[PDB]
């Protein structure tokens, strides 16, 4: 109950496939500051299951290397809200998407990280505008964005 933008009418099957973390923001600098920061994660692909859960492939920098991760976000009664199982209850919210170009999401435990996902390794000014508007509300204190060259590299090097 801190992020209160969600996507009405979300069809989670339609988010399947390839995505690029074009921009990210968080409530605390420490959540994204170093390469190995806990929530500096780079999304690779979204794989919605038949039962409506959402499997997520990503990379993360750990121990001086770009590690692959696979995680599962389980559906809830709200179609735009999913839960991930770590030792704390942390939920994922889909704020807005057009399926074909962009998707905005936040994860929250208050600790909060949001990303602007895009389908192609290109700077979508309009997707970034909608991301910044969705965020102007929220209490973000660090924001990163990535150029096309970085978006084609593992962990955005
Ligand atoms: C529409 C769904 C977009 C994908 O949302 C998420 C992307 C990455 C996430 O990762 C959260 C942190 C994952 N852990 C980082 C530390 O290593 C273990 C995995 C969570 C949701």
């Amino acid at each position: 109950l801190i992020v209160t933008q969600t996507m009405k009418g979300l069809d989670i099957q339609k988010v399947a496939g390839t995505w690029y973390s074009l921009a990210m923001a968080a409530s605390d600098i420490s959540l994204l500051d170093a390469q190995s920061a806990p929530l500096r994660v780079y999304v690779e692909e979204l794989k919605p299951t038949p039962e409506g859960d959402l499997e997520i492939l990503l990379q993360k920098w750990e121990n001086g290397e770009c590690a692959q991760k696979k995680i599962i976000a389980e559906k809830t009664k709200i179609p735009a809200v999913f839960k991930i199982d770590a030792l704390n209850e942390n939920k994922v919210l889909v704020l807005d998407t057009d399926y074909k170009k962009y998707l905005l999401f936040c994860m929250e435990n208050q600790s909060l990280a949001c990303q602007c996902l895009v389908r192609t390794p290109e700077v979508d000014d309009e997707a970034l505008e909608k991301f910044d508007k969705a965020l102007k509300a929220l209490p973000m204190h660090i924001r990163l964005s990535f150029n096309p060259t970085q978006l084609e590299e593992q962990c955005h090097i």
